[PDB]
């Protein structure tokens, strides 16, 4: 042990207390994703960057029967986002689609639930969940961001850890080093979660931080479409790889399910230029701990 998982489980979860539910859509964007960050204190929940909790909702499904967890990437760092140690924070957006036949607009349950919660409300924690997106050790490795909507939570567990003064005094071993680098797809510019932040880090660290946006409504790509991630990785395929090929280079994808064919088509064409065929070196860089994907 050293990665904590599953010090909680469904059939007696933590019983945490909200503290906060910021809005980090801002006004002009694209849906309500929320910041929200729950009391600790009273437990043994620990955590660690890249991990999940589950938050099981309250109620019952159409059957009757109750409503099980969702998982959700962790937005906060081991620390907290206060640095105490003392809570945990979740980056939720609100599912939300019209129809996939009729009755209009449906809404998730636990999202919603979790979107509208009131500081002093009793949640349902579980977790800590996944062994996957976790952060090298080494302060000298490289860290390839790659995040659209939501899954920018476990990218700023990374970013905070690594950038946030009182994070790198709370940690004398982690002192990072070396460059990391998001590219992070969202539809607007208010759309951009935790944008002020991620810029005040970027200014503070240009040559270790590097921070490229596709905003789909606001960009279009050499073909004339809107701007994706994948659009963005395309026009850098080369740097991207460059950074891939070393040793010490962690690559992370997190967000909803489709981006991966379009970052592996790109990563492909950059890689072929030097004989190498991405999915076997890919194939390699997943064996060994290398290459990151948390796709929902
Ligand atoms: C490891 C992991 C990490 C995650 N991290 C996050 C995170 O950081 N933030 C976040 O917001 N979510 C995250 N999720 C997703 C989250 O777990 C829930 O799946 C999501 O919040 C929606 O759940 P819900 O309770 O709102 O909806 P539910 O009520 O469970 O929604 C039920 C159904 O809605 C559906 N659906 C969704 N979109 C559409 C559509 N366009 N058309 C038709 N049907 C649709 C599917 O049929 C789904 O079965 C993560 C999931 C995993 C597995
Ligand atoms: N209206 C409400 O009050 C309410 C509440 C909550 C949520 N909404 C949900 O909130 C969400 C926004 O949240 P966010 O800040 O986390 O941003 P986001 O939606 O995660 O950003 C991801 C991107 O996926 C799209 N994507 C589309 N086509 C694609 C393709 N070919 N390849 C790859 N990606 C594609 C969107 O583009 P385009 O859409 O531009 O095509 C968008 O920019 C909305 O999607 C919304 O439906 C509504």
């Amino acid at each position: 042990a050293d990665v904590p998982v599953n010090l909680y489980r469904p059939n007696a979860p933590f019983i945490g207390k909200v503290i906060s539910n910021e809005p980090l859509v801002k006004e002009g964007g694209i849906g309500i994703v929320q910041h929200i960050k729950f009391d600790l204190t009273g437990g043994n929940l620990k955590y660690i960057e890249g991990q999940s909790i589950g938050i099981i909702p309250p109620g019952v499904d159409k059957n009757g029967k109750p409503e099980k967890l969702r998982l959700y990437s962790i937005a906060s760092t081991r620390h907290g986002d206060d640095v105490d140690d003392k809570t945990i924070s979740l980056c939720v957006r609100q599912l939300e689609y019209k129809h996939p036949e009729s009755g209009e607009t449906v809404y998730g349950v636990c999202s919603t639930y979790l979107t509208h919660i009131e500081p002093g409300s009793e949640v349902k924690i579980t977790g800590p969940v996944g062994k996957e997106m976790l952060l090298p050790d080494d302060p000298e490795a490289n860290v390839i961001m790659l995040a659209t909507g939501t899954g920018i939570a476990p990218m700023r567990t990374y970013l905070w850890r690594m950038f946030k003064d009182a994070e790198r005094a709370a940690n004398p071993e982690y002192q990072f080093k070396g460059f990391s680098w998001l590219v992070f797809g969202v539809p607007t510019t208010p759309n951009i979660l935790y944008k002020e932040e991620l810029e005040e880090i970027q200014q503070k660290y240009p040559d270790n931080f590097r921070l490229t946006y596709a905003i789909s409504r606001e960009q279009k790509n050499p073909q004339g479409g809107r701007m994706y991630i994948q659009d963005r990785v395309a026009e850098h395929a080369d740097q991207l790889w460059q950074l891939i090929k070393n040793e010490k280079t962690h690559t992370y994808i997190c967000g909803l399910r489709g981006m991966e064919e379009g970052i592996d088509a790109a990563l492909s064409a950059a890689a072929a230029k030097e004989g190498v065929t991405w999915s076997d070196y890919q194939k390699d860089l997943k064996k060994a701990g290398r290459w990151h994907v948390e796709t929902y």
